[PDB]
């Protein structure tokens, strides 16, 4: 009777998983390092500071600092269930970093480690912590970096009598830019497991002092007249992504709406912009050139981090020669500043490349979301997404046709991913939103505009591809590259992609067929084609005149 | 239909097994010692093995070792079940007790630490560890042991020109006698978690190597011509008696005794008689006096151990004072010896006399229990279990009778327990086993056997207790202490003791009255008045002739 159901085990060994997380805390190491976290914190004492006591997790004045966190650690598994475990380390590693941090003689050398341990602490279970816990830690971490008021705010240009001679020491240097990077990446972290929650409670995360504070430290960010820590740039907008992700994806959406003024957006919109308008340049990334046009990701901050692998990690040999590691000490292991820097390899300087069109393609990412938010009119979607957005689209297109063909760089997919992307942040601002594109700002913007709808309409003629035996002889002048990557992911990282039946690989000899098209920068997909012509063509307003307009058909046949 | 069976727990937490065994080790510490086990094992490197690697076990040649174990525990857990973690800790540590102890030059501080974080290993799920880890670690301790050759091999007397102009250092010293006392204690433990297996898989651990190894290592702890640590005493004849007990307890009890050499038991059986001959008084317990009369429990070796806690551990202060606690070192931080010995009471003297009066106790019991082994003749139950033990009869009846009574020490009772025990190790010897208690044998201790039965048969006559009155009046005299002693537990202790029905204190005005009785040395228990008897008047040997008999019989009445 019924002999079909699946039987369960009489034996399930539901794991503990409050043993599981502490190992991933015993373990924890950032990559480059030597030594694991905890067993640097074990390395780290604290000579200002003469007792350290919040709630039973007391550090004497000579003691090894992570021997109390270890201590902790093992005292509070027996006691508190895993939601609560979370919590308590969370406030009690952040008292640690508070009072490191508030002081005016002693070294902050366990801050990022501190820092980096709360990161693994956060994003364990993100089902398992408590909203309450991540609003107490971002209020944490925006006022922790509002005490490091010093490191984002190094002015553009010295003095021309600023004397380098100087012990030209990098440690400190390392530490706060580890404190920062670390804290900026926290905060992201601390976004996307609020943003993991069931989608009922962000209520209880957000108030008016998470916007404010964030304002505070976004304004830092993304700075004007400050020399930029690409490092910070990067989560900085990845926050507000999320923020405007959840926005969309949530019930309750008004009380956020009601509870964002409209000055945190247009103080948030300008530095996009600002941000939108810089250039990438593969020879002069790593390169110190002039402030704000181009994202240059220096030199002296050039290691992972907690989320992304975004340089080549060659500040994190300097993490493990930090310490002594075989000491117990409270000042830096001296690192000289200028011996870093050895030239064999610019490939770097183009998955830095990679990483920065990313970067764009996440601001006009958050543009596409906040259209999507503010629908309606208002002081925000107001006709300035057709201003930088267009010089945007244009400027990627005439530098693309004049510079970038037959450079044979992994990143002009991307490249000409973006304009294909913001031709869309054009094309749904002009359709679902020209009630606010008023009559000036689009004649700001009438040469580049049409231009870069013109520079996708002249593909419809097509004399180009047309075949098949010629294409592939494009594709090995502009796209080897990508040649190489189908090969090796077809030789060893698909699954489909072996004993290829004469449909997958016809499928391939249409797919890379119209991608080296998509970067010739002759014949687009037609989609777009249509996106840009219903904006050209179409009278919502009279971009040209009808004896304007075949001036331009003339320049393609028609 | 059947509403009573008790229902199951849908969500049954099985604890991770593994788990709460890394946490006991993580957390476990010596009694007495400031830091933790491993926390003291951070703090140590070793300085002239250059670098240590077993199974992926690698210690640098400055690393603290902690670390390493630490890093193994974590390691370890992912893969291994329980009983294969343990055995890969055992060999491991294990192996790193042996290179650091076989080397000329370099000092072996991490050896009592990782003998102790061994026997934590061990004893924490007696029901996992398989039996062949529990053969290896047995040999293992057995010949580390017999690597500290020199430790049980001080002389009895020194030089009269042996000068004490020296540093008198105290910390290499308390390095091995934390070895070897640590090493004694894992050799009970491993037999009582062998005991506590099922009892058909004794033969896994025997064979000829872990008798013949014992043997060694049980003449070396019981020492005739050299100076006695008390500490290795106890458990040395600790474990013969658990071997004693489990051939009674198994069903092949052939194999370990056909395993066993008859000069195995009568090298035990000799040194368990001077064991017993040896005097226990509180004046000169922690003096230094006279060889093989006193056991003595010597003031530079008086600390806990890992079973039990023997002492006052007044050198418990100086193990956490053996390592710099900020600092990663090889060598001892120096302990002066003349500092310690300050006096205040001399109580610690009279549990000092109860944990000897228990190991006289222990030896008389493993008397008892190998009777039972060889109930038939052989060369070992062989009379002179007369002798040894109708001197420790007659002894410690006399000096009780002259000495002891009425001088309020807490050990009256134990000590007229022991007399009152060893008459047993008489009776049964006498009913049970008369075909190997040879005529001179008997003759060696006439006098001493027969005044042993008188005094015990002297108690027929009873005019001395005879009511309630004055009995309380002798319990005022003999007994306060025991009378402080049931007062404390009847308040405090012992959950019948409260609200007393007028049936449970009749009952304590029967049994203290007995026990002062017995104390008082007139009117012993009537048993033992029975088994006194049926040796003395019993027709087995000619102890006394009918017209010697009575000129005994006169001096009580009769």
């Amino acid at each position: 009777l019924k002999k079909n159901m699946v039987p369960l085990n009489p034996n399930r060994i539901i794991p503990d998983e409050t043993s599981l997380f502490l190992e991933s805390i015993l373990l924890h190491q950032i990559i480059g390092a030597d030594l694991s976290t905890i067993e640097i914190l074990n390395r780290l004492k604290l000579d200002y500071i003469t007792e350290f006591k919040f709630k039973n997790f007391v550090i004497a004045k000579g003691a090894p600092i992570g021997k109390s966190i270890v201590s902790l650690l093992l005292r509070c598994k027996k006691t508190l269930t895993l939601d609560r475990f979370i919590d308590t380390l969370l406030e009690d590693i952040a008292v640690l970093i508070k009072e490191i941090s508030v002081h005016p003689n002693e070294s902050k050398l366990a801050v990022p480690f501190l820092v980096a341990l709360m990161y693994q602490i956060v994003q364990f279970r993100p089902s398992a912590t408590h909203n309450l816990a991540l609003k107490d830690c971002f209020l944490f971490i925006c006022d922790l970096i509002r005490i490091y008021h010093h490191v984002l705010k190094v002015p553009i240009h010295e003095s021309n009598m600023n004397l380098h001679v100087e012990p030209q020491i990098f440690q400190y240097e390392l530490i706060d830019y580890l404190i920062i990077s670390y804290s900026f990446d926290l905060l992201e972290g601390i976004l996307r497991v609020l943003q993991s929650h069931p989608k009922q409670t962000y209520m209880e995360f957000f108030d008016e002092n998470i916007l404010k504070s964030f304002e505070f430290v976004y304004k830092l960010a993304l700075t004007i007249s400050y020399k930029p820590m690409v490092n910070v740039i990067f989560s900085a907008v990845e926050v507000v992504n999320i923020i405007t992700s959840i926005i969309l994806n949530m019930d309750n959406s008004s009380d956020l709406k009601s509870l964002i003024s409209g000055s945190w957006w247009r103080d948030c919109i300008t530095r996009l912009y600002a941000l939108l308008e810089k250039e990438i340049k593969s020879g002069d990334v790593y390169n110190e050139n002039v402030d704000t046009t181009t994202l240059h990701m220096s030199k002296y901050h050039d290691f992972f981090g907690l989320i992304r692998n975004i340089g080549d990690n060659e500040l994190g040999g300097l993490i493990s020669k930090l310490i002594y590691t075989d000491r117990l000490q409270s000042v830096p292991r001296v690192i000289s500043k200028e011996d870093i820097g050895m030239f064999t390899a610019p490939i770097i300087g183009y998955k830095m490349e990679k990483w920065l069109l990313k970067l764009k393609d996440e601001v006009l990412n958050i543009f596409e979301n906040l259209l999507m938010i503010y629908g309606d009119d208002a002081t925000i979607v107001n006709g300035e997404m057709l201003i930088h957005s267009s010089k945007f689209l244009s400027r990627e297109q005439a530098l693309m046709i004049e510079r970038y063909v037959g450079q044979d760089s992994p990143n002009l997919d991307l490249r000409c991913h973006l304009i294909e992307h913001t031709l869309t942040i054009i094309y749904r601002l002009w359709k679902d939103h020209f009630k606010q594109l008023r009559e000036e700002q689009i004649k700001q913007v009438e040469s580049q505009l049409i231009m870069s709808l013109w520079r996708f309409l002249v593909c419809q003629t097509e004399t180009v591809t047309a075949n098949e035996r010629e294409m592939r002889d494009h594709r090995h002048l502009v796209d080897s590259l990508h040649d190489l990557t189908i090969k090796d992911q077809a030789s060893y990282y698909e699954d489909a992609f072996e004993d290829l039946p004469e449909y997958i690989e016809e499928e391939l000899k249409m797919q890379l067929n119209k991608r080296t098209g998509r970067i010739m920068q002759v014949k687009y997909d037609e989609k777009f084609q249509e996106m840009a012509r219903t904006i050209l063509e179409s009278k919502s307003f009279d971009l040209t005149t009808l004896e304007e307009a075949d001036s331009l058909y003339i320049s393609m046949g028609l």
